[PDB]
């Protein structure tokens, strides 16, 4: 699918995908070289996975956080900016993108989440995440609720997780040492408490994902979401009359967001190369293109300086660069997505009262050390048989597969094809694995 002298692209389904064709036409019309842009289902994880051998896109999109982890294993293409075009966007943009002395990566944007509230059902909206019950309470009574968000990825949790002391890998001398992990501590647990707590007194549903959410606030049907500038098209859209705000305290703390950089990579693999610089310098971080991208769905707090100018000036951004200073930019350490995984684990356990806080957090503790594991067939296991433990072990695999963490819920469930020993279980293996 990649050819000489055609360009490929992936960028995730939340991002201006549309805006970002319209840059490709227009470096089509000028060059006559194509530009496809997809989006790709689970591209984060496809990616490093198709890659590997020689395939996937020429360029790929992404927060800078899973950089680290593509340059590791030799997936990029070193970049070469020169100094003038290196100029022209943030210094602390680049060091996002710098992996063991090298810049993989061209830096698009600057992502933070923001409290996003809908100024018809709360006018003032609340400083602590402690006056969230009260204020839930208040509006369910009018047929509303407080707060809804995405609770199934942990990147929209971590900022509650973090505000009184949750943190990944501790930054000691220059370095992220990956022995100091701090999903477990204090910090950390009081704020998953309070989280399972919101649940546990009905102000939230453990089941609650990023589409729920949005089609919630949308509709006037929640006061407040937790969302990233990608999310205002559709609210524009929607015309609820909305605004982003610094998020809730908690403990008197601020909520600490992990900040990514959206990232354009250039595959080692590709034939493409210069073209791909090209067009990544040359028509895509100039104020038309961020600005054809950011039509389709903002970006965010743009890397490029003097598009950035234009866009300080909307409160939103404001909004976004405030909560950005009171969090951490995140590592792009290959550990980042162990650390996710771990993490996502421990939320969705400890949400849905499958485990304990403490429990859950001490697990993520070990899991951050791991690698995300997959289910395994530890027994032939012909068609239509119902699950059982001794049928299924937990291993390191790629292409990752069914999670291991699924297992105990696996049993008495059907296979709909005959798994040999050793074979991964794949989720499309198992009848009605979708819920
Ligand atoms: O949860 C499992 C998941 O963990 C890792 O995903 C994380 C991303 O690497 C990280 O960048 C961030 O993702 C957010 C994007 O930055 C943002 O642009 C927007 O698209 O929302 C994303 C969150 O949905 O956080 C997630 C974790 O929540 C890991 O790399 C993935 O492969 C893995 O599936």
């Amino acid at each position: 699918k990649i050819e000489e002298g055609k360009l490929v692209i992936w960028i995730n389904g939340d991002k201006g995908y549309n805006g970002l064709a319209e840059v490709g036409k227009k470096f089509e019309k000028d060059t006559g070289i194509k530009v496809t842009v997809e989006h790709p289902d689970k591209l984060e994880e496809k990616f490093p996975q198709v890659a590997a051998t020689g395939d996937g896109p020429d360029i790929i999109f992404w927060a800078h956080d899973r950089f680290g982890g593509y340059a590791q294993s030799g997936l990029l293409a070193e970049i070469t900016p020169d100094k003038a075009f290196q100029d022209k966007l943030y210094p602390f943009t680049w060091d996002a993108v710098r992996y063991n002395g090298k810049l993989i990566a061209y830096p698009i944007a600057v992502e933070a989440l923001s409290l996003i509230y809908n100024k018809d059902l709360l006018p003032n909206p609340p400083k602590t995440w402690e006056e969230i019950p009260a204020l839930d309470k208040e509006l369910k009574a009018k047929g509303k609720s407080a707060l809804m968000f995405n609770l199934q990825e942990p990147y929209f949790t971590w900022p509650l997780i973090a505000a009184d002391g949750g943190y990944a890998f501790k930054y000691e001398n220059g370095k992220y040492d990956i022995k100091d992990v701090g999903v477990d501590n204090a910090g950390a647990k009081a704020g998953l408490t309070f989280l399972v707590d919101l649940i546990k007194n009905k102000h939230m549903n453990a089941d609650t994902d990023y589409s729920i959410a949005e089609a919630a606030f949308n509709k006037g049907e929640t006061a407040m979401t937790i969302n990233g500038p990608w999310a205002w098209s559709n609210i524009d859209t929607s015309k609820v009359n909305y605004g982003v705000t610094v998020l809730p305290t908690f403990k008197g703390q601020p909520s600490k967001p992990f900040v990514g950089v959206l990232s354009a990579g250039i595959n080692a693999a590709s034939p493409n190369k210069e073209l791909a610089k090209e067009f990544l310098e040359n028509y895509l971080l100039t104020d038309e293109g961020l600005e054809a991208v950011n039509k389709d769905k903002p970006l965010g707090a743009v890397a490029l300086k003097s598009y950035e100018e234009e866009l300080a000036k909307d409160p939103r951004i404001a909004a976004t660069m405030e909560n950005a200073q009171k969090g951490e930019i995140m590592p792009n350490i290959p550990q980042m997505s162990a650390f996710w995984y771990a993490v996502r684990t421990a939320v969705i356990n400890a949400a849905s009262g499958r485990q304990t806080v403490d429990a859950a957090l001490a697990a993520a503790q070990t899991n951050a050390a791991a690698n995300q594991a997959s289910v395994v067939a530890n027994q032939l296991i012909p068609i239509n048989t119902a699950l059982t433990l001794v049928m299924m072990r937990s291993e390191v695999v790629t292409p990752v597969g069914i999670p291991a963490e699924d297992i105990p819920r696996l049993v008495s469930m059907q296979v709909n094809r005959a798994v040999p020993l050793g074979t991964t279980l794949m989720p499309d293996m198992v009848k009605g694995y979708a819920a």
